[PDB]
């Protein structure tokens, strides 16, 4: 592993957890996501990080939504990196959560302008 975070890193466990354990209970179809702008990424840095996206939302959909947050067109480059890996466009946000939720009932992710975790 070699991922760098600040919002998802700063927000204590009791926080990322408190929010998650609630967003999960309150929203069974949604998944608390902590998107991030991978290091060295040739894209704009995000100050939101938090994302309340559904659970059926495919990676392809999630992208298009983040692309705007960074100002990228479908043609533009933008790759998601969770736990330092790239999720399948066919996979659903809900899956990434259950398959990459780093505890705290949260799901943190990254995005770079390359096929590598920004770096």
């Amino acid at each position: 592993g070699s991922m760098k975070f600040v919002y998802k890193e700063e927000h204590p466990f009791e926080k990322r957890r408190s929010e998650g354990e609630k967003i999960r209970k309150k929203y069974p179809d949604r998944v608390p996501v902590i998107v991030e702008k991978a290091p060295k990424a040739r894209i704009g840095d995000l100050d939101k990080k938090k994302y309340l996206v559904p659970s059926d939302l495919t990676v392809g959909q999630f992208y298009f939504l983040i692309r705007k947050r960074i100002h990228l067109r479908a043609e533009d480059a933008l790759f998601f990196f969770v736990n330092n890996v790239i999720p399948p466009t066919s996979a659903t946000m809900g899956q990434l959560y259950q398959e990459h939720h780093e505890e705290d009932f949260f799901l943190y992710i990254a995005y770079s302008d390359e096929s590598v975790y920004g770096l």
